[PDB]
């Protein structure tokens, strides 16, 4: 843990986490090229019978859907486009009961956790122009090297 940058757009470098601790749903952060590569991410809050709300996505305002099953755990979701206002799809369930999210970003592939915090998966994220992709947070979030990767881990899980 480096400490609770505010949000803000810059770029994001990398063999870093990013672990980010929002304080309620809504958009977290995102990060594209605005050439051909877009990722955002975006978190649900508990108990949706599947609606669609409209937010602005980088600047666009589009239509997101979101939804969820339970009743005091959130649920991220990751979407990612090919071109200006092209496709949408939204994918990366992560359900966080602590609240905490984290990200990074290393050997091209983002290294992301997945699946529930109690029994989280980190997965990967095959990139090319990862490198020239900028990101722009939007709550605070913390830094923290890749060497403490047991420590991210336990964070989300029961770390707050």
């Amino acid at each position: 843990l480096d400490g609770p940058y505010q949000p803000t757009t810059f770029n994001p470098p990398v063999d870093y986490w990013m672990l980010l601790a929002p304080t309620a749903a809504g958009v977290v952060v995102e990060g594209t090229n605005n050439t051909d590569r877009w990722l955002a991410t975006i978190l649900v809050e508990p108990n949706v019978t599947s609606e669609t709300r409209s937010y602005t996505l980088f600047g666009t305002q589009e239509q997101i859907t979101i939804a969820n099953a339970s009743q005091t755990q959130w649920k991220f979701i990751d979407v990612v486009k090919t071109t200006q206002n092209g496709s949408y799809s939204q994918y990366g369930p992560l359900q966080s009961t602590p609240k905490l999210y984290a990200v990074m970003k290393h050997n091209g592939k983002i290294y992301t956790y997945n699946g529930e915090t109690p029994n989280v998966t980190t997965k990967y994220y095959s990139t090319t122009n990862y490198d020239s992709v900028n990101m722009t947070a939007f709550c605070d979030f913390y830094i923290i090297p890749r060497e403490e990767e047991s420590t991210c881990t336990e964070y989300i899980n029961n770390g707050l």
